[PDB]
């Protein structure tokens, strides 16, 4: 109907404004060394389990005979595998340094991580009450940020995987083209054939708003980072 | 009123039943030693700087203008200072050991601690849509279900720090007497509750005991899953 279009119209208009953040142009930026651009990537920690957790806990509701609830089910159980190739990267990239049990725990909840750390659990609360169809508008919402980041962050990590002759499979093109999946149909094709009541219609912009301004607050925390260590680098080793 | 006495008398008979809970007779075990007892330590690890979180950002508005909501800020100031306690005494017990940070990320978010490191995420979805004085239960029967297991831990943790002559913060007597230390329980004894109220609050205190409860069996199978890793102080 006229609700749903507006839904899946206002992603759009969302997904532009977050594709042109700073953050993305200096992901972007080929006259910068991958090594450099990628010294965000340990942040990503305070939200990768997070997210995994996320699918596993609160996205899906193994007991459901809903209709929406059984492709939400499939699809959650797919994307709740990736916390693995954070940490696969995460080695490949010399990111994985020895330290005391207690420099990790302050890093994680570090005050310049609230965002990222925090970006689940505000999915996970805005989700609490909602039927089906409202959760699959959070999670094409998530997903749709989650692609913009990706694409981006996979345009380094594509050109080290490369010099180094290793396999990457979190800040790669593998993982993008996994993600937006390509059996079981995608959420965005079933949202495109349901329609909104005036209420639903309300709460899906609501949704859409806060995934977007929350996923925005993440991305400012990792322009911040990258600020603080414009002097350091990933240090991948050649295979 | 007769509505708040049955809320105040189900927080002292869910802390009666949780005393009692095997994991704190383990503890309390003098017959075992103190370095064996606090094999559990580490799990807290999952827990203490979300508690931190859930103080800073779930239970605080400070934003608010409401008369319970402003004792709540205080109170939340107070509570979101312990995790530094908490990285003191895993110093000090031999447990900030030098590891991948991968393994630190693996170890906060096993499957075998995920009752640890969702109790605090549970109370935050409990409480986001709670009026302050339903929050103060919230917070009442949490701090009921802390006060039987730092009770418990300052035993062995007491041990120690009198054996080594170090300063524990932690598992430690002045933590419990700090938590203690208007109070939330004096407002409560003295606010009236709507029938609504008082069903809601009956589900906050089942709910806050069943978590903490949850918390309790990963600690105890963690401990048997990990019957070497005793503590490993340092003599001053
Ligand atoms: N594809 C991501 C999940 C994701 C989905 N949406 C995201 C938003 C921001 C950040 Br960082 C990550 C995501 C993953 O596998 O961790
Ligand atoms: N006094 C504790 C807070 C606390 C309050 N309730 C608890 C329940 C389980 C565990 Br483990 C800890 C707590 C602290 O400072 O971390
Ligand atoms: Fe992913
Ligand atoms: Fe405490
Ligand atoms: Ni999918
Ligand atoms: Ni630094
Ligand atoms: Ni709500
Ligand atoms: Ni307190
Ligand atoms: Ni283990």
């Amino acid at each position: 109907g006229a609700g749903m279009k507006a839904i899946l119209q206002l992603i759009l208009e969302k997904r532009q404004e977050f594709e042109k953040l700073p953050c993305f142009e200096f992901v972007r930026d080929e006259t910068i060394s991958p090594e450099e651009r990628l010294i965000l990537y340990p942040c990503i920690a305070a939200f990768a389990l997070n997210f995994r957790d996320l699918n596993r806990y609160d996205y899906r509701d193994d007991n459901s005979s809903d209709y929406y609830q059984k492709i939400i089910n499939i699809h959650t159980q797919e994307d709740a595998k990736h916390w693995e190739w954070f940490l696969n990267d995460l080695e490949l990239l010399g990111f994985d340094k020895t330290m005391r049990f207690s420099e990790a725990l302050r890093f994680v909840w570090s005050d310049d991580l609230l965002h990222t750390r925090r970006l689940c659990h505000n999915i996970a609360v805005l989700s609490h009450d909602l039927e089906p169809v409202m959760k699959m508008v959070v999670i094409e919402a998530m997903e749709t940020a989650g692609l913009v980041i990706f694409h981006a962050l996979a345009k380094p990590g594509e050109s080290i995987a490369k010099a180094t002759r290793r396999k990457y499979l979190y800040v790669a093109d593998s993982h993008v083209e996994v993600e937006t999946g390509h059996g079981t149909e995608n959420i965005i094709t079933i949202l495109e054939q349901t329609q909104l009541s005036s209420e639903q219609e309300e709460k899906a912009k609501e949704i859409v708003n806060k995934v977007f301004q929350w996923s925005t607050n993440l991305i400012g925390e990792f322009e911040r980072y990258v600020k603080a260590h414009r002097s350091e680098k990933a240090q991948p080793t050649a295979a």
